[PDB]
């Protein structure tokens, strides 16, 4: 909370804090069922970033012109469309990456998902060191559920929890490193004139809108003054 | 809380935070009665978005002109009325969608509603695996009520709670995805001149109001100066 | 708390947050007596909105002119008085409505009031299913008092509490819907020239006050400069 | 706390929040002694508003001129003194009223004061329904002291607490209503030229101070420039 | 905390909130020893206000000129020195008064100090109603120490605590009233020309500093422009 | 939290608060396994600063020109590249240093890492003063895990925790001192003309961008005005 | 926390709040070992102020010129170097003093340090009034460690804690008084022309930097306009 606010202050690239806060304000609840744990985990991992990607796409006020150009046979930039589309895509990819990083550093989804299948043989008590893995499926399935796990005589819930959480944090750090390296290479490589042409078209849109609102003002002023004569009368 | 404030800061499309905060500051209380659970759940789900829709309609300062035009036989735009009405409607639909999304991601209403009817056969203890569903109605009815559920010997309250809550979260995510796709398609499709005409009428209203207040100022200045002569005397 | 602050930020129609915060910062205490519960409940429900109505009336800086006009036989607007008075009244009605809505959504007053009389026959234990209603008066009277209700062997306090609270929330939602519909109809119906005339009189008041303060400034400047001569001496 | 800050934001008539916050940040401690309870209660009720009244008097920057005029036999306004003095008094009365309202709505002082004398015959256990009122004095005296009241076998502390607190809240609401009605009548009745004369004298003071500081500036500039010649040397 | 921030907002006379916050953020620890309780109490009461007085003296940026004038045999105001010195002193006295008021309203220091000596004969159990006062010294000495007082069989710690705390609050209120009355009389009595002369000297200092910085600017501009010629080269 | 916000306010050199807050908002979880404790500790110590270094590199908007110059055989500054590259590097080194300092002052990583190997012979109970170090490996491995350490009969967890934490704090203070001394020497030694040349190139970039956007504006204005003629038609 | 923020608001001399907040956000951990307690205490007392002193030295943007002048045989002020160096030193001394004051008023370091050596003969139980001081070393060593001190049958931890904490607070108050007196004397004594000369050199630096950036702007504008011709082409 305090951190997201601080990030916002620094900013004062905004959907990042939106995703972070939405994750922190989300009631994560592992169903703790052997048939659905994997589904729920991978779902929390995969669906929200997809939705964030779409949301980033729609909130961009120039998708309309992209569709317009992709529609015509030959429209009134042979390639700036590529450039502006790729810039929009790059802008959009921030929130899903942030969501994945956050949900991995906090090993909740990983714990929910890989709890039933993973091998925890050093954690299972030595007494029940020999029993059908189908029962261990049901048992380990309840591991991320504090109020439900009632087999302290068999498995230490806390040890396994810390184990899988460390695994998740390691994966999250590797993911962050890979993303940072890719971003570094991209900025170190990248296409010049298209940027100037899009700057031109942007300034064109701005001056068109401002001229239009000004001429609307001045042309409505005449009508206003004509009709306000009776208003005094 | 911290999240809503952050969203407001980002904004600095406002009723969204209003709806979110109103939900968070709402004492949700499932009656935990077999005759009314469904009613209360679906009510909390359906009524508040309807009220929010109406509220969005009334708070818009141009509904009056819409009624005026819909009233006359032929008024002084043959179709911009369609356009401005649809834009108002689109502006209004935000808050109900936000309310539904929030109340689904937090599986409270879903839990209250579908608790008595849904089949929880893996959760009911094996001892009472055979008993009239009418008794299970009363029993499962109390599931969302922590302080009231006194049948731990029959059903695990926590397991069923997590189950139905995961179901609710899944439904909420699907709803969010569908809404986002629909919004994407709408922005990718959509009617051009009507926008310019409404821009014209807006500028007309603005210049009319400003000219009126200025002429009121200048015409009252004469009276003020005439009457202030005795004020010095 | 966080919500009221957010509402204030959105605003930046102010007494609404005042009423909400005053309710949240109010020590509601049901006397839990069969003779006074009804009185206290309906009082908390009815008196504060009346006081808020009066407060809204007095804080409006143009009530004086309303009294002045209502006093004279024929004063220097034959009907704008109706208009400005009704606008003041409409401005004033916000806070009482907000108070009623808030105190109904939180079923405290309803619980305190209708606890002794209402019939709770499914909640009373089956053992004491037959006993004089006068004793049940005293017993149910203590229901909203956690620290005082000492008859768990007779009535479940929590079940009845949730029941009556759901009733209160339903009533509050119906009230909100009715108020919203009425507001929608009012804005959809409503008297034109009176608005312009009141705008004129307002601008007149403004220019009169500004001209008066300016002439006071300039006429006191002479005296100031005359007397400051000795100040240097 | 959150409420006082919100009130301050609305304001952005300031001593009101000062009094409210000072009450909230005050360690109220009922001595729980039959000889002093009444004294302490009425003291907390009466002394702080008197001090607030005095504080409002002194903080007003024009009390000096009031004393100056009340001192002379005939000073250089035959009656604006009445007007400005009454306006200062009205400004001052806010904080004491706020303090009384707050301390009554929270029935602490009332409870401390009227605990030993008031008749609580329905609350005293039936076993000790007959015993000298002098002992009940000592006993009921300890009622507002949670950690000290050790006679649960005789009197329910919570029931009596709620009772007297409801009484206090009722008295506070009546007080608020009376004050609001009086304010409404005052604004509906009230003396015109004195206001303009005080506006004149205020503008006179302002222009005198500004002319004085400006002439000080310009007359010191000469000296500054004369002495800065050696400063370069 | 919330109150100090509100006071700061109102202000936006600053050391007052500094003293208040420093008191609230101070680990008050009564040594609970018969030989040192009095010392510690009176010390916390007396030393911090003295230090605050000194701090107010030093932070004032015109003490230097006061020393300069008090040093010379006859300096370049025969009495404004009295005036500015007294105004500085008055400005300085705020923080010590605030500290004393705060530390008295919260009867901690009073409790620590007057615990061993004061007579608590109604609080001491009747069994030990006769024992050497030297033992009662040690016992009552531990009264302000919750974790240390182990004589519940002899003295009620809470009753005596409330007693002495009420005494402290009474003393604090009397102190506040006396200070307010003195301030009222001072403002109602008070020396005119000295104020204008100090206003003159202040404006002189301001214009001297501004002229000096401006002439430094302009005279360094020449050097800057002369040396920047090679900078381009 | 409160501290990071205060630092941000002081700033209003920003990644420092980012790193601090990210550490505070990080679920540190020592796997408490003899095979992985060292790995996890040193990883939390080493990886995040590396990632922060990379992040500082990429976020700098002039890495592109550095790559461009390092790419060409001879580009259009023979050495300012060294200067700007070193300044970027210096700017980048802040966040890793801050992270290391923070994670050392809070002896979590140190405790997790050096728990299994370090010799705690004064802390191990005297009964088990003679047992294979391989068992002590497993035992001491669980020391940073409160919920897991179940050998209070062998080792005091708290004593060893405080011991290793003091060691970590000492190391952190030495690190801070060394870094501060190095920074002092660097600022006391350091290359002059390169700074002016980079200032020149920066101003060049600024004026180029501003001239380009202005000429885009003016050249699009013609098109806008040409096409807005039909817009009125 | 709230206090530091308030201080920052008052300020809006900044490292003071930095030091205060850093102390409050520091995990103080007394090793509770007879061999190291003294070391840790005096270290926390002495090292951080030294580091703060160095930090204040380096953060000052004019240390470079001080080194430059101290380096040359005879540089281009025969004594303003003394003046600016002393002013920098005075600016730097704030944070260490603040740190010492804070860490003394909260008697943590004092308690950790002087616990093993100090004589607590009135606190040690009378049974063990005769035993080798070497054992009391180990015992009293654990006094500042709540979770570790297991000799309630020998020494009251709380009494000794309060004792040593009062000692620390007394020392802190004396330190504050001495520092305030020294500051008062310094301001009352203090070297005039050097201040004006440093003001001159500061204004010189400012105008040089501004002239340089302006000439860079204007000289790069020509190149920008020359190269933007092809940009339109
Ligand atoms: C293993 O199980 C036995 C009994 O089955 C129990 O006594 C023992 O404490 C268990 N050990 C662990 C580590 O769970
Ligand atoms: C099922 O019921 C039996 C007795 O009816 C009880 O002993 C057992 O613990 C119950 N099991 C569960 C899972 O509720
Ligand atoms: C009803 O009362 C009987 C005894 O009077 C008690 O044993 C039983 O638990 C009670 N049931 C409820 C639901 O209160
Ligand atoms: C009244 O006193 C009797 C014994 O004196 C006790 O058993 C009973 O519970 C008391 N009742 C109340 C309501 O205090
Ligand atoms: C007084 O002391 C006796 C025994 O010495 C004890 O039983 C009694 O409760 C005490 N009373 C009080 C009020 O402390
Ligand atoms: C050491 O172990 C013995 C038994 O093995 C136990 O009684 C004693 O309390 C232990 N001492 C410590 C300091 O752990
Ligand atoms: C002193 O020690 C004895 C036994 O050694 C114990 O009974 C007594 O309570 C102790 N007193 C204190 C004040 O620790």
């Amino acid at each position: 909370m305090v951190q997201f606010l601080q990030a916002n202050q620094e900013s004062f690239g905004i959907m990042a804090l939106a995703s972070a806060q939405m994750y922190s304000s989300f009631e994560f609840t592992c169903p703790c069922l052997p048939d659905y744990n994997y589904a729920y985990g991978i779902g929390i991992l995969i669906v929200p970033p997809i939705w964030f990607f779409l949301l980033g796409y729609v909130m961009n006020n120039n998708i309309s012109v992209l569709t317009e150009e992709w529609k015509r046979p030959v429209g009134k930039d042979p390639a700036v469309l590529r450039y502006m589309f790729s810039s929009m895509t790059q802008r959009a990819l921030i929130a899903p990456a942030v969501w994945i990083a956050v949900t991995l550093m906090d090993g909740k989804s990983f714990l929910c998902a890989f709890s039933p299948t993973a091998d925890l043989s050093e954690f299972v008590n030595e007494s029940y060191q020999s029993l059908s893995q189908k029962e261990l499926l049901k048992i380990q399935a309840k591991i991320p559920c504090k109020d439900i796990f009632e087999e302290h005589e068999i498995i230490s819930r806390e040890a396994a929890t810390r184990y899988i959480r460390c695994l998740s944090q390691a994966c999250g750090w590797t993911f962050l490193m890979v993303i940072t390296l890719v971003a570094f290479l991209v900025r170190a490589i990248r296409t010049q004139a298209a940027f100037l042409k899009t700057k031109y078209w942007s300034h064109y849109i701005d001056t068109e809108r401002k001229l239009f609102d000004e001429t609307c003002k001045e042309h409505a002023k005449s009508f206003a003054k004509v009709c306000i004569q009776q208003y005094f009368e």
